[PDB]
């Protein structure tokens, strides 16, 4: 510490880590970068890959949203209790990323014509997560193990944004519906989901949701 | 152990882990699944996400190529010496994945028309890796730290396949050119790169390279 998040004035690839820090009683400094500030002309600070977000933990600067999640997962003890749980948590997080990549592609490159085809193929992509829950204590606890991990926060966010995209996409998935209701019920998270800084902030950076 | 890899008869998303195991004196069992075997019916829905590869370490089954790399990175001690190096190794591996995703998109969905545009934008994507090397002992050692990690194996593979795609794409990058020559010089890897099981195996699953 201290923690600092540099990103656009949207949820996107930072709402997951913002939920993690908030649930673990942590506090961070929000540093906004408008699209005007980003793209305008000759301006280049030191963006490794040229994109955002950028995280700062004490005197450690990091890039890549998932690399940041795994960092907080190691330092804050949210990466399982053994090798098996660690590997399974990566397998799950990667699956979440694959679907998140598709969602981003839809919103930014083919929202109008692709929406119908996306929502139609969606139940096929959400099914694996449903299967994972049943295999672990009947989906009573978390995606992997007994305690909450970084994978749970990323998965929760993926499902929350898909409920806005497709209103009843979880109806055919009992476990996933209860899983979202359960994790949202947690006092720390609930406070965040009902916070002005979260509500007033749009999901994506183009008005499409 | 024992180690087992289930995948298509191509390099693709498994040549990196095959180099890692080979360099660490490990031995695995190769289990091939033809495209014909893929299209069947009842004997098919057994894959978590519905894709490959599938790795087996003793009595631990895993999916997602990157999750498998990180697993071998923890058990075989190829994940750095501290938190900083671990986070930086993830940041690098994720960058490699982003470019690998683009490469796969080109080869399978737009090889004919997209090739020229890809090769033209390529030097902009390889630049970050060049910058990383100079920042670490002038690119004398490895991508991160003093010892070889899983990130190095994945990066080496990404560059090797891009040299086939675009013959002189590394000419403008001194450090990356020496980095590939150095890691390829390693006796264990060199033996693998000159092995029949590797040579006779095509890079992608559609004849395009
Ligand atoms: N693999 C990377 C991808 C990072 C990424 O997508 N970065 C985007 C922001 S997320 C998507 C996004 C982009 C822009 C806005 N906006 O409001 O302007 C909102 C959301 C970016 O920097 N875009 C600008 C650029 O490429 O130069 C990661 O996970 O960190
Ligand atoms: N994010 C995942 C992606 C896995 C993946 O790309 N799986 C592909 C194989 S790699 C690319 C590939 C595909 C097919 C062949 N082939 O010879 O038929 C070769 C390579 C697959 O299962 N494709 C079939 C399907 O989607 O059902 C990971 O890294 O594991």
């Amino acid at each position: 510490p201290p923690y600092t998040i540099v990103y656009f004035p949207v949820r996107g690839r930072c709402e997951a880590m913002r939920m993690l820090l908030a649930d673990q009683g942590q506090s961070w400094k929000e540093e906004v970068v408008t699209i005007d500030t980003w793209m305008q002309g000759l301006l280049k600070p030191t963006c490794l890959y040229g994109q955002l977000p950028k995280f700062e933990d004490g005197d450690l600067t990091l890039y890549q949203s998932n690399a940041i999640l795994r960092h907080l997962g190691r330092s804050l003890g949210l990466y399982g209790k053994n090798q098996r749980e660690a590997a399974q948590m990566d397998m799950v997080n990667d699956g979440v990323e694959d679907l998140r990549g598709k969602y981003v592609t839809l919103i930014y490159t083919n929202y109008e014509n692709g929406k119908n085809d996306y929502v139609k193929a969606l139940p096929g992509h959400l099914k694996p997560f449903e299967t994972l829950l049943s295999q672990n204590q009947g989906g009573k606890a978390f995606i992997v193990g007994d305690q909450i991990s970084f994978a749970d926060y990323n998965l929760l966010d993926l499902l929350l944004i898909h409920q806005v995209l497709a209103p009843g996409c979880l109806d055919n998935f009992p476990l996933l519906s209860a899983y979202v209701a359960r994790l949202s019920a947690r006092p720390k998270i609930k406070a965040f989901l009902s916070s002005p800084e979260h509500v007033n902030r749009p999901i994506n950076g183009n008005g499409k949701q």
